């Protein structure tokens, strides 16, 4: 797979993908994960994070979107800030250096095990490899709750915001992860991704740091 950064400076030359994305995620959510709350009248699953200030990590295969991920930055309105705030205690992440992730998914041929890492740990491989390289120190999540052991075994340190929540019938919580090296390295050693696997397509103006 090769994971595609896609933001506000190179948006321009992914059109196509972006468009396909939107349908993609209405097929994920929409209708597979049946949340039928995100539903849009022309078919895209597209909400009001979906803006410029918004990146987002598209793994592609052979063509095709076969899995994603959105990363807001948590000084812009993020799903914790302005949807579920009552998830953290204290109030709202609001840090230059930490970005909300949403919408993860990867595609149904794409789940458990295919040729060598999973599509599942290289996009959330990719999140640490994109957060170390801008200089991120932490990543917020609201997440169903089932997630939790899944970051503990692919070697993140997340710590809560607050207490778990019951939305649309299932158990919610907002959590805080760790961006360091050890959580980057951690992943690609506990599933086998052959680090690097970012693509920084017309972002040149861009400094990024080297990676442990
Ligand atoms: C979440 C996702 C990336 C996991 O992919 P994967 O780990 O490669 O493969 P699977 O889907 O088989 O999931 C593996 C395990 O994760 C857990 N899991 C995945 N989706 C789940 C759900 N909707 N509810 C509860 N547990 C879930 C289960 O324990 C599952 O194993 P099991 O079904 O054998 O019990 C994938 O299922 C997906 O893209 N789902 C739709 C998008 C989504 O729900 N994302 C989170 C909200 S943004
Ligand atoms: N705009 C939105 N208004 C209102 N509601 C929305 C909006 N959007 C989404 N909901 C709803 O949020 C609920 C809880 S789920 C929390 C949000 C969820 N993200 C993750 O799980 C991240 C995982 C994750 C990410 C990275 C990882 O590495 C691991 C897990 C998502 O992006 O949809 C669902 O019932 C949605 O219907």
């Amino acid at each position: 797979m090769q994971v595609h950064v896609i933001r506000r400076e190179n948006r321009a030359l992914y059109a196509g993908l972006l468009e396909k994305y939107f349908r993609i995620r209405h097929q994920i959510y929409v209708v597979e994960r049946g949340w039928k709350e995100l539903d849009r009248p022309d078919g895209r699953e597209i909400d009001q994070f979906d803006t410029e200030d918004a990146v987002y990590l598209l793994g592609v295969d052979n063509d095709d979107i076969v899995a994603g991920m959105r990363m807001v930055p948590t000084t812009s309105p993020t799903l914790l800030s302005d949807v579920f705030p009552q998830l953290a205690l204290a109030g709202p992440v609001r840090r230059p250096d930490a970005y909300e992730l949403s919408r993860i998914f990867v595609v149904p041929r794409k789940r458990g095990e295919h040729g060598g890492p999973r599509a599942e740990a290289v996009i959330q491989a990719a999140a640490m490899e994109y957060g170390l390289s801008i200089g991120l120190s932490a990543f917020t999540i609201v997440l169903e709750t089932w997630w939790l052991p899944r970051l503990v075994d692919q070697g993140w340190k997340a710590k809560p915001l607050g207490l778990p929540q019951d939305i649309n019938g299932f158990s919610t919580t907002a959590v805080i992860v760790d961006v360091d090296d050890d959580a980057w390295v951690g992943i690609c050693n506990r599933r086998s991704v052959p680090g690097p696997t970012l693509e920084w397509r017309g972002l040149e103006a861009i400094r990024r740091h080297s990676l442990p």
